[PDB]
This record gives C-alpha cells, structure tokens and sequence, in this order.
C-alpha cells in the first residue's frame, strides 16, 4: 500500500485532521510522498498530492479511478441511485453527461442565456449601488450567495423576480445553507460501516427534507413549463435548462426517466452554488489585499468596457487579466480542495503500490496548487504568472486541477466561469473598495473554514465608493 502515517486503532488517521483536513493532508503528503494512504476510520483512503500522480490516476488509469465514494448524505431520496454525480461509468451517467455538454452547456446554450444573466447582474449592480450611497458595508459572501443563485436560477429555470433578494431565491438559500450544514460535518456512518443502518446523527434524515424541498420545487419548475408549453404551443422557446429537458424527455431518444432530469437539476442547481460563492468572495478578498492587482483589472476593465456598466459574456476573450484573476483564484483557493472523491473499481498498481478495488481516492488539488516545486512563490497571489501561459484549469494542465479531470471532470465549467466572471466583473469595474475594518485584514484573509467549500472563517466586509 502507499505509505502514510501510522493508523491508529478504531480511529485510523482521524484524530488528526483538524478542522482544515485539506492542509494537514498537503503537509503530510511532504512527509509521505503524492500518493499517500490515509485511514478515515475503516475507509480507506489514497491522497493524490502531485501533478504526475494525478495524471496516473485521472488520465492514465482514468476509467479504473472513474467511480465515486459516495457519502451517506447523498442516499437521500435515493440520490445515489439516480445522480450523473455518484452512478458508475455507465449507459446512464454516459447519457446525462451527453446531454450536459452537447445540449445544456453547449457554446449556443450558454450564449441564448446571456440575456437571462445580464438582468441579475444588472440586479446586483443596484443592490451595491444603494449600499455605496449610504455608505454601508456589503457582505461579499452574502451579495455573492444571492448573486450565484440568482444567476443559476436564470439559466436553469429562467426565474423571473425583479428583486435582488426574492423569496424564491432566499428559499433556495435557506435549502443550500442547510445542506452544507449537514454535509459539512463529519458523519460517523461514513467511516464506521456498523453504524450506517443506524444513520446515529440522522444525517441522512436531516438531508432527505432539504433534497425534498429542492426536488418539490424543482419538480414544480418542471410540470408548470410543461402545461404553459401545452397551452401556449406558439410562445417564443425559451433559453433555459428546464427547456431542453422538456424537449428530451418528449423527443423520448434516452432511456432515462423523469426523475433522471429532475435530479440531474438539483445536481447543476446545488453545483454551482457554493462553489462560485465562495470562489467570487476569495477572488474579491484576493483583489482588496492586493491593491496593485486590483488596479491592473480596472484599468484592463476600463480600457475595454469604458463606461458600459455590465460586460457582455461575449466579451472574455478581450479580457485576459480578468481570466488571469480567476485562474489564479482557483489556484490558491479552489473551492473544493480535495475535489469530489473518486474509488477504485478494480485493483490497481500506481508507482509501483496496490491500490485496491474499493479505495478512497482524493485528489489534493489544493496541496499541487500551492506547492513550491511546482509553482514560484505559491503564497502569493499574481495572476501575471498566468499572462501568456496556456497552463489552464480545464483539466489538461495538471498543476491546476480546480474541476478535476478525466471521465468525471466538473460538466458544469462552462457556466461557472461566466458566473465567476461577470460578477467579479460587475464588482470591481463599477465600485472602488475598501475594508470596513482592517485591523485583523491578513489573519481575516488566510483563515479557512472547511466544509462543501472552504470559504474565508469571517465573511468579506467591504464598502463600495464612487
Ligand atoms: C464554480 C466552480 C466549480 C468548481 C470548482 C467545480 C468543481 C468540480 C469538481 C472538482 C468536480 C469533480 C470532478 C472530478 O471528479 O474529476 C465537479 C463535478 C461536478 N460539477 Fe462542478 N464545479 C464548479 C461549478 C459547477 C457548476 C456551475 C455546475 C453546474 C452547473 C457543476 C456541476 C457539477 C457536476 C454535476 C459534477 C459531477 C460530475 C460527474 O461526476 O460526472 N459544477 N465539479
Ligand atoms: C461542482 C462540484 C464541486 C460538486 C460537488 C458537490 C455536488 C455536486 C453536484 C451534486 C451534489 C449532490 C448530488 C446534490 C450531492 C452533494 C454534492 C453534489 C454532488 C457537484
């Protein structure tokens, strides 16, 4: 087996991890090497911690290293069973990730929902804009919450509400909030095997009502397009993401059934939301402690969108600095740090270690983002080190591995760097910043939170100006 530190009994390696598993891990790997065994309890687990070894395990031996582990959590309404996110490699999963990145994610899909974006965009804009006039703080994290949701409801549902902060998109909040807080915490279940029938902290009880409540609404969304499309057969089609799934599942080519597409939203919907939450407050964060940066972006800004308040989409492609800022955001701060697990389907040798059929793969993308051997001066923000370098997060370069890689890479990319864009964007070009409070700025900024996204432990607060 790889090596790693010594087990414990019961326990394995747990006592250890703290509260920040993704950091312990990134300096054990130092100690133990990129491939790495670590003993969550009984649940075996492989820690990836090198740009070679994540290529051998993602590309290399790609379909061997295809499955999922899959929390307790996510046997809720038997989401496991159903889920592109958790099915093995198969017919199924095959078909959803078809239909995800021919018809959902496509560039034309992506381009008819630009329109549908720009309105919440424009709705954030005025929600800062009356915070800058009184004067107030605004709390990144929250704004970036409602944003992201807002921008995902557009695109995948075509969420009509006027207000920045709707009931419909607080309900949503209150929903992914809750699920972070079950998830975010370490369930017993999933590292003893004798107490899954048990669930003894009701994780997966407490999960079934918050994936109900999504799945209600979703389920809504779904039927009340399909009666206004049977009642109104010569409306305009709409842009939207619940569109194409009415079209497939009428066409009837896929052997998929309703729920198929109903879960496969709540899968995109609970996808993109914490993860550009929390990335747009690390790339704000990241822009006011580094104010040289900032001004680079706004005059990049500037020089392209002038006086036009909300870039267009179509746009980014005259935009490398911003582009240079994200990637270097997902650098130092991807959102999942040891990315969605990965497992074993048959034994498998890598650098000359079994790693048998079972095992818990997790790919530190953390750990090779910010090691010194791989990239000079890795603590420090400077997206310049991106400037004319092909180096991407696509899932080719594999020193950069936000979305992952191979057979189960992020299907949701697309969308999430128009949304970490645009809103990035919206903020810096139209406000400048400072903080509410800078006494404790630096330990405010390095301090993390765990959880589905590991996000700043103390939410961004900064004041908008003109
Ligand atoms: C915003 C930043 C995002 C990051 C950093 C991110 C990252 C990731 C990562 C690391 C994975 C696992 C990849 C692997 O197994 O190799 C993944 C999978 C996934 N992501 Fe994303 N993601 C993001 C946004 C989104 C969005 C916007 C959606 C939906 C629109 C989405 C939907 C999914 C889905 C459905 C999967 C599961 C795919 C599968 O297992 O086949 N993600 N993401
Ligand atoms: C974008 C990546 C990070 C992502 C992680 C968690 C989520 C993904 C999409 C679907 C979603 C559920 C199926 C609702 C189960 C909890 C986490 C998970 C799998 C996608």
């Amino acid at each position: 087996l790889p090596p790693g530190p010594f087990p414990y009994p019961i326990v394995g390696n747990m006592l250890q991890l703290g509260a920040n598993p993704h950091q312990v891990f990134a300096k054990l790997s130092k100690r133990y090497g990129p491939l790495m065994s670590i003993h969550l309890g009984s649940l075996y687990t492989v820690i990836v911690s090198s740009p070679e070894m994540a290529k051998e395990i993602l590309h290399r031996h790609g379909q061997v290293f295809s499955g999922r582990t899959i929390a307790q959590a996510v046997h809720a309404c038997d989401h496991d069973k159903i889920s592109m996110g958790f099915l093995p490699v198969a017919s199924e999963w095959r078909d959803m990730r078809k239909i995800c990145k021919e018809q959902m994610f496509s560039n034309q899909s992506m381009e008819a929902s630009q329109g549908l974006r720009r309105q919440k965009l424009q709705q954030l804009l005025d929600h800062v804009q009356k915070c800058s006039d009184s004067g107030r703080a605004v709390d990144i994290r929250e704004a970036a919450f409602i944003t992201t949701l807002n921008l995902m409801s557009a695109t995948l549902f075509s969420s009509q509400a006027t207000e920045f902060d709707s009931k419909a998109t607080m309900e949503f909040k209150e929903i992914i909030e809750g699920v972070a807080t079950i998830v975010g915490v370490p369930n017993f279940a999933d590292y003893f095997p004798i107490l899954r029938p048990f669930d003894p902290q009701g994780v997966k009880r407490r999960a079934d009502v918050f994936f109900g409540k999504l799945l209600a609404k979703i389920e809504g969304y779904l039927n009340e397009r399909l009666e206004s499309k049977r009642a109104n057969p010569n409306a305009p089609k709409k842009d939207d993401f619940l569109e194409i799934v009415v079209d497939i599942i009428q066409a009837n080519e896929f052997k998929l059934k309703t729920h198929h597409f109903t879960h496969l939203m709540l899968d995109l919907f609970v996808g993109g939301s914490d993860t550009n939450t929390t990335s747009i407050e690390w790339a704000m964060s990241e822009l006011v402690m580094n104010p040289d940066k900032m001004a680079r972006l706004k005059a990049e800004l500037k020089s392209v969108a002038g006086d036009e308040k909300i870039v267009d989409e179509s746009a980014m492609p005259k935009l490398p600095y911003l582009q240079a800022v994200i990637k270097e955001v997902m650098r130092i701060h991807p959102p999942g740090p040891l990315l969605l697990p990965r497992k074993a389907e048959s034994d498998q040798e890598v650098n000359g270690y079994l790693i048998p059929k079972g095992t818990q793969i997790l790919i530190n993308a953390y750990a090779i983002g910010r090691d010194p051997s791989i990239w000079t001066d890795p603590e420090t923000f400077d997206p310049e080190r991106f400037l004319d370098n092909k180096i991407d997060f696509k899932g080719q370069d594999y020193e950069l591995l936000p979305f992952g890689s191979g057979r189960r890479v992020c299907p949701g990319m697309p969308l999430a760097t128009r949304i970490l864009h645009m809103a990035t964007a919206t903020l810096v070009h139209n406000f400048d910043w400072k903080l509410e409070d800078d006494s404790t700025a630096a330990a405010d900024h390095a301090g993390e939170l765990f959880g589905v996204a590991v996000r700043r432990a103390v939410p961004l607060r900064i004041i908008p100006i003109v």
